[PDB]
């Protein structure tokens, strides 16, 4: 619950829908880190009908990606790696 | 076979290691796509003992990223999206 805006809906993907969807070919769970365009986030073509993200990592480093999951900084475009993320991205 | 280079030796990754290794924690196939952070390109991590990628889409779009995979211009930093492999980024 909770995401800096009313209801986070967090659009699951991947294998058995674990996954997040944040845009048309990027999808990036917790556990689950980024498929950027894969079978997985074919599902986020419902993205489209959905104007409101799940929280998300308020982590935006690179050239404007924030961390969408285990050291990935992905932006509204694509992927990059960083370091902020990148240890045990999640704490072991 | 074709490898402007010398040897194709194709990092073989995903389910059934079928895609193919192209950085740290970037895995992108033909049909795959690229999981950029995921377990199936946990096994990248040996991409380091192998200075040698494999063909790779010459596709160099984006701020410096090739075609790694169908609609996805993966760089060796990160992923982005690009319209040139985007339409069944294969052919049908």
């Amino acid at each position: 619950a909770v995401l800096d805006l009313d209801v986070r809906t967090c659009l699951p993907c991947g294998p058995g829908g674990k996954g997040r969807c944040f845009g048309p070919s990027i999808c990036c769970g917790d556990e689950l880190g980024c498929f950027v365009g894969t079978a997985e986030a074919l599902r986020c073509q419902e993205e489209n009908y959905l104007p409101s993200p799940c929280q998300s990592g308020q982590k935006p480093c690179g050239s404007g990606g924030r961390c969408a999951a285990a050291g990935i900084c992905c932006s509204p475009d694509g992927c990059h790696e960083d370091p902020a993320c990148d240890p045990e991205a999640a704490f072991s």
